[PDB]
């Protein structure tokens, strides 16, 4: 799974700079990279969407003199390589799994700045539940490539979409439903998810309420964004379950070459944290988690007004990052819930006593199990510079979230 | 935004006095300033609407001997300057935004004395909602320059006008509609303003009913009038979001040089409060707020008969003003209605859960929330002499307005 | 209009061969090009009608050994360009006007083979009125792109549809009614068309009787079809109002590389004339006029029985063509005069009496020399007359 990771990143950057440097698009601006990077990886999954030649918003200007304008770019040199990688045996069939992760992480910046809840509204549930609606807008082939990374609600929406869209329909649903059960480890949640399969959504609000209590398993992977890929020059030990991503992306922050865009210079802290939010797929977590792990407070969306249009975003400063701790990605669910004598013969032996003396309720019973839980996570954390176990002691910004 | 404000006020007054003093038009009469200033606004935006030479009604006479007559004046010296300022880079493109603010405020006096409802009547809604129909009669270029200041109903009228007026049709509407949604913060209102976009004016009365309940966001800016601009000699700290405007025009009231015109001397109190209403855009503001903020009762329109014609307005007394409090301009709506964990990260956290377990109705559901809201404003009111936060405590004239 | 046409045929021709050559679909069979071109033209405006991958009837076989079978094709590479050409500034917004010209001209063959009268039957008028009912079945975006090319009867049908089906209704009907008035230059017809505006179709049979006399203005544009566009290697002087089109597609005939399909080989003359009937918009036009212009006899539809099924159309011969004259496309009405029923009949007699047809004149092959049509022998017979 991680064997092909080191070789994938280098060629992504090679084409990533090829399109930008051909038309003199500087790669030290986030907006240039994010638009270019979105174009670069578009040919990988949705080949027929992007035009061979088109004009997009980039920052044109040397040494800080950049300004919005539409620059025509020739994507055709980058189109041929992407399609040949689809079935290239060098990936061992891991091209589809690898491509599903890239789309989710990079679209996060658009979701952070433009706070939208498409899945929950289409699911008619509480708007504070995009937490499990991750992986929306991704290609269905990608959604069948890494369905585990795609949030259950998107699959539940796709389960809802499939019910509201023929033997080929079942094949899509079984992947949708089966990976709904894999993500949601709740014993009561699994039963009521199967009831969602037939087409009812009466306890979808209860599922909305249950998701508040029980946390479904969400697989995570550390993938850099477009600006960092173009600004990362080391990919030798590029894996997905160690400190390499934390160390390498810090080196990009240490270089201080990449710049970020925003409506005004107040967003410099906010946009710097978006990189940390998007790289580790750890966007809507507690600020105290981010404060302890990354040694810095994280600005919430409420602290700033509406994000200005991408056609009017201005470079607001350099990209910076720092961290003090890290851990292996969340493989299983974080909230994990994992004396009488009965002599079976006529024979006599001393008897020792080790003791001195509705479905919604069952769903709430399982929900009650996750309120009493005090330790989340799977195994442990690791400090910067190694893999020494360091448990979280506590922080003052706990229970506070980016969108909470 | 406020960078060009200090330099604009001084240079407008120079042309304000140049036209009046050339033909011996005293600037201590409000009508002389208003009619001269009404000529001044014409040269700025609609350059082709005002004659180069024409006779207008002023008050000619030395030392209180002013009598009503038509005086021909030469506007050509002011015309060449104004057209050159249209695209002068010295304003950083803020000339149109600055001109739109000036045009709306100076027409308030005519609307107050001649009580008309051109937008609500054309929108077939309750006439008592012209507060949200601000910015009528303004140039479409200005209405695309500061559409936020132009009230939604005028845009809603312009939305109605455009539906009752070709790919250029959409371009005018998108600005009209987009600033309708920006002004009206109602979640249900936004979904039903888009109904008005396609001409579904059945909820137009509902929108009028909603406007009575939900108060749309109306951006405000403290801009003086022609009688005060010609009588103001200080613009060093001329900004838009502090107490400078309150202190600057108090000095004009302290000078007691400006005289006001009206049908008879009973209007001296009414016309003095018109300056308060026009400058601070407090025509629709609560009189209990106004009496508390400005330390004086505000006379209503019902207390007086029909306003005499501008051809027969006579000097009725000296302009006076006083105030004890103020506030930052109302940026957002005066009435504002603004629970679990997202496991995006593998954190072993102390798990805390904060829970222990018709469309018109939705519009009315949102309507009830703003009924529930008793406090009005964004943050607070401030006292004279600084920005010390002083919340409005209440008054005998609460829930009362000028036209109420 | 004609400014982009020299380069604007090139992008149309580009996708004609890529889709067929990818799956080894030979382009020397008309039916292969007819369906493929229809698929390509489908993506131009009706983007959601065709499928990204689908099977259609073609002729598979190398060097004359084509046995018919349904062939899967990957239309996805050809889908992107068609939608992107709609608002591409290189076309200056002429994509819809030309696609309206393109869509109308490319649906002619099916109507000829299966003789149907859809517009007149829904209009409850004479079935012989199948010349002025141009532009039926085209997308409404194209119908609003070249409403002049769309015949009045189709607009009259849309006018009848609009009365037998909101501020958007007026905008559609005003184009429908206005281009009814524009196409039908009959002064009595216009008010008599104005009678049809709110539904006074009592003169609809009168309008059917009028169209016998008064010939409504039918704008024409010399646009090639699917087999000829793929077989046309020159577009430098490609315009819409000169002899370039006449000269360009003659060279294709001289090549003798394109083959036509039909129920049997008796249609080889018929199929050859269909190409003549479709390029210059002469489907329901008198055959003798074409005989003088093109120097060859034309076969009526009565000379042949019902067309065989598309699943059984076989190659019957090579495409041949010849011509001796041409004309600028008929921009205005061919007939020009430059009780209310009696007034229409009074105007009807104004156009029965008219004998000369056209705008200025015809022109001889090799230039724009003014040559007037003197007559022919196989006149009095249309393709369906």
């Amino acid at each position: 799974t991680e064997s092909q990771i080191p070789k994938m990143y280098e060629m992504i950057r090679d084409q990533m700079r090829t399109l930008a440097s051909t038309h003199k698009i500087p790669l030290n601006i986030d907006h240039n990279c994010e638009v270019i990077g979105s174009i670069i990886m578009a040919a990988c999954t949705n080949n027929r969407d992007l035009r061979p030649v088109d004009k997009y918003w980039f920052l044109m200007g040397p040494a800080g003199a950049e300004v919005m304008t539409e620059v025509e770019i020739d994507i055709q040199p980058q189109l041929q390589w992407a399609k040949g990688a689809v079935h290239d045996p060098k990936y061992k069939g891991q091209w589809y799994p690898f491509l599903a992760l890239l789309q989710i992480s990079n679209k996060t910046k658009d979701t952070i700045l433009w706070q939208k809840y498409p899945v929950t509204q289409e699911l008619e549930i509480s708007n504070s539940l995009e937490i499990y609606a991750n992986g929306h807008g991704i290609k269905d082939r990608l959604k069948n490539s890494r369905p585990r990374s795609v949030g259950p609600l998107v699959h539940l929406l796709h389960l809802k979409r499939l019910q509201e869209n023929s033997p080929a329909v079942n094949g899509i649903r079984k992947s949708i439903v089966g990976h709904l059960k894999r993500q949601c480890i709740g014993e009561t949640q699994k039963a009521m998810i199967n009831q969602f399969e037939m087409g009812r959504w009466e306890s979808l609000s209860t599922f909305a309420a249950s998701l508040l209590a029980i946390k479904p398993r969400i697989e995570n992977h550390f993938v850099l964004t477009y600006p960092l890929i173009a600004n990362c020059e080391d990919f030798a030990g590029a894996t997905l379950s160690d400190e390499w991503v934390f160390k390498a992306m810090e080196k990009i922050s240490n270089k201080k070459t990449l710049r970020v865009c925003g409506p005004d210079e107040k967003w410099i802290s906010f946009m710097n944290q978006i990189y940390i939010h998007s790289v580790f797929q750890t966007t809507g977590e507690d600020l105290g988690v981010l404060e302890w792990v990354f040694g810095g407070r994280f600005c919430q969306r409420k602290e700033f007004g509406r994000y200005c249009k991408k056609s009017q975003t201005k470079v607001i400063g350099l990209f910076t990052f720092q961290y003090e701790y890290w851990s292996k990605p969340l493989k299983s669910a974080p909230r994990s819930i994992e004396i009488s004598c009965r002599p079976s013969f006529k024979g006599k032996r001393p008897s020792y006593n080790n003791f001195t003396s509705s479905f919604y309720d069952q769903v709430r019973e399982e929900c009650q199990k996750y309120m009493d839980l005090k330790v989340e996570g799977t195994t442990c954390f690791y400090r910067k510079g190694g893999h020494v176990e360091v448990e979280f002691p506590g922080s003052a910004h706990c229970n506070t979230y980016l969108f909470g």
